[PDB]
């Protein structure tokens, strides 16, 4: 959840991105999961086809833009095999999906050939500095590997590496930038809690039970080492946005 001027920012930013030569723009984006990107862009009326595999997503996705949606088109679908024309969108969005999917190259491959002449591939994603909870997502990992499942570390890192080598190769001139920087507050409950929930995909490979006793052991240290559990510590944050252009 972006706060009101960030996720501002990031539209903005997004929509300045596409350039579509006398046409109205409209936006792909591949994993909208419930919108926390998408929302921003539809309110200011841009055209807006939404696409995700998860059924129950989309669900809420439709919630969510409900009085707003007269002009998006929600697709239930692989990011894997885009059901689109070739050269049919002005912006591919791609907001933490990579290191979610089997064969990525298939997933770029797909996305632009669904884009125009002059299109833009959008890639954005979070980055948070040392905190507290860095801290606790590392205990959390140590624990995790002395129960004797450890967990990989990284893979979405990697895997935006690997992409950023196949654009520049295909001549999309990807340049990264900043465009939005900001501080939050949060407390040791709500790392907690984000954790409990399995939010992270890096906590989402252990068996169920492992990931409680796990947890239950993570309660017991932060109510030990972290003082009050609802008192809050700062969270320095940035969006990064990497835009390749056709």
């Amino acid at each position: 959840a972006h706060p009101p001027e960030v996720a501002g920012q990031i539209a903005t930013a997004m929509a300045s991105a596409v350039h579509p030569k006398g046409e109205e723009p409209v936006f792909l984006e591949l994993g909208v999961g419930t919108g926390r990107i998408a929302l921003p862009l539809i309110a200011r009326g841009y055209r807006y086809i939404a696409l995700d595999a998860d059924a129950a997503m989309l669900e809420v996705f439709r919630q969510k833009i409900a009085g707003v949606d007269r002009k998006v088109q929600v697709v239930q679908a692989d990011a894997r095999a885009i059901p689109l024309p070739d050269e049919s969108v002005h912006g591919v969005i791609v907001v933490h999906l990579w290191h979610l999917v089997p064969d990525w190259p298939k997933v770029l491959a797909e996305a632009i050939r669904v884009l125009k002449p002059g299109g833009a591939l959008l890639e954005g994603w979070d980055q948070a500095e040392a905190s507290p909870e860095w801290t606790l997502q590392e205990r959390w990992r140590a624990f995790a590997a002395e129960e004797g499942f450890p967990v990989e570390r990284g893979l979405h890192a990697k895997r935006l590496k690997e992409v950023e080598e196949a654009l520049r190769r295909l001549g999309l001139k990807p340049r990264t930038r900043e465009v939005a920087r900001w501080r939050e507050e949060r407390t040791p409950r709500e790392a907690l809690e984000a954790l409990s929930e399995r939010l992270y995909s890096f906590t989402q490979g252990l068996p169920e039970p492992v990931h409680a006793r796990v947890m239950e052991r993570l309660w017991a240290w932060a109510e030990a080492e972290l003082g009050d559990l609802d008192r809050p510590f700062p969270v320095e944050k940035r969006f990064l946005l990497r835009v390749s252009r056709l």
